[PDB]
């Protein structure tokens, strides 16, 4: 478990959430790709990647120093509940963290 982040975040339907995942500050990790993929599709990657459903309503940033990235996701919603992975280089290498997001609903406003 060389990568750490999130196990678990929980958000509610309309919110912006942020992903922090961790990863050794040496120069391969610092400069090999950054990714977050739905168990596993790439969503957004550091490689220039963004896939349509996150055009514009997400963002994924590095911060080589620090031995972190960031992954930020607007108007979360329903369809957005499920299992991701942040991770280095290849999806498949399995050099990632598992993370689970759950967008618990939004209830009117009555009172
Ligand atoms: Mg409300």
């Amino acid at each position: 478990s060389p990568i750490f982040g999130p196990e678990e975040v929980n958000s509610v339907e309309g919110n912006s959430v942020s992903i922090t995942c961790y990863y050794p500050p040496t120069s391969v990790n610092r400069h090999t790709r950054k990714y977050w993929c739905r168990q596993c599709i790439t969503l957004i990657s550091s490689e220039g990647y963004v896939s349509s459903k996150y055009a514009g309503r997400a963002n994924l940033t590095n911060f080589p120093e620090n031995g972190t990235f960031v992954v930020n996701i607007a108007q979360l919603s329903q369809d957005d509940s499920g299992r991701y992975k942040c991770g280095l280089g290849i999806n498949s290498r399995g050099l990632s963290f598992d993370v689970s997001l759950e967008v618990l609903e939004h209830h009117h406003h009555h009172h």
